[PDB]
C-alpha cells in the first residue's frame, strides 16, 4: 500500500476508547515541538486538510523539565481554560528554549501578563478546580497512550503518526505528507 502500518504511522496494540479525534502532545522543553510550532506549523496545516466535523486537541506533558515541566502543564491548562493558547504558545517556547528567561512559575506568569491576560484573571484560573481537572485530563490522555515521547499525534485513539518514516529533505514536503497522513488516518 502507499500508507503502511509501521511506516507513516503505527497502530496502538491497545486502542483508546472515547479519545479525541486528533490528539497532539507536546512540551515547551521539546526541541522538535518548537520546530513543529514555529517553523513547520504542523497543527495549522493538519487543520487545513482535516474534514469538517473534526475537533483538534493539543496537550502538554510532564515528563520533560521536571518541576517546571509540571508548571508548564498547569499553565497550558490555564491557557486552554481562558482560550489564550494562540497568545502564549510562541512566547512560552521562546522563553524556555531561545532566550531562557523562563525559570520559575513566576516567569511563566509574566508571559501571560505581557500577552495581556490580567494578573487577577491568571491567578484565579491557576488556582481553580476547572484548571485542576484540565490538568488531570492532560495527564490521563498521556497515560492512556503509553506516552514517553513528544511531539506525538494520535488519530481517533487508534493510530500514532510516525514522522521518522517521512522525508525531511524539504520541510514543506514533510508537512504535507504529515497532514495527508492525518487526513488518511482520519478517513480510515
Amino acid at each position: 500500500a502507499q500508507y503502511e502500518d509501521g511506516k507513516q504511522y503505527t497502530t496502538l496494540e491497545k486502542p483508546v476508547a472515547g479519545a479525541p479525534q486528533v490528539l497532539e502532545f507536546f512540551s515547551f522543553f521539546c526541541p522538535h515541538c518548537y520546530q513543529f510550532e514555529e517553523v513547520l506549523h504542523i497543527s495549522d496545516n493538519v487543520k487545513k486538510k482535516l474534514p469538517e466535523g473534526v475537533k483538534m486537541t493539543k496537550y502538554h506533558v510532564n515528563f520533560m523539565g521536571g518541576d517546571l515541566g509540571k508548571d508548564l502543564t498547569q499553565a497550558w491548562a490555564v491557557a486552554m481554560a481562558l482560550g489564550v493558547e494562540d497568545k502564549v504558545t510562541v512566547p512560552l517556547f521562546e522563553g524556555v528554549q531561545k532566550t531562557q528567561t523562563i525559570r520559575s512559575a513566576s516567569d511563566i506568569r509574566d508571559v501571560f501578563i505581557n500577552a495581556g491576560i490580567k494578573g487577577e484573571e491568571y491567578d484565579a484560573a491557576w488556582n481553580s478546580f476547572v484548571v485542576k481537572s484540565l490538568v488531570a485530563q492532560q495527564e490521563k490522555a498521556a497515560a492512556d497512550v503509553q506516552l514517553r515521547g513528544v511531539p506525538a499525534m494520535f488519530v481517533n485513539g487508534k493510530y500514532q503518526l510516525n514522522p521518522q518514516g517521512m522525508d525531511t529533505s524539504n520541510m514543506d514536503v514533510f508537512v504535507q505528507q504529515y497532514a495527508d497522513t492525518v487526513k488518511y488516518l482520519s478517513e480510515k
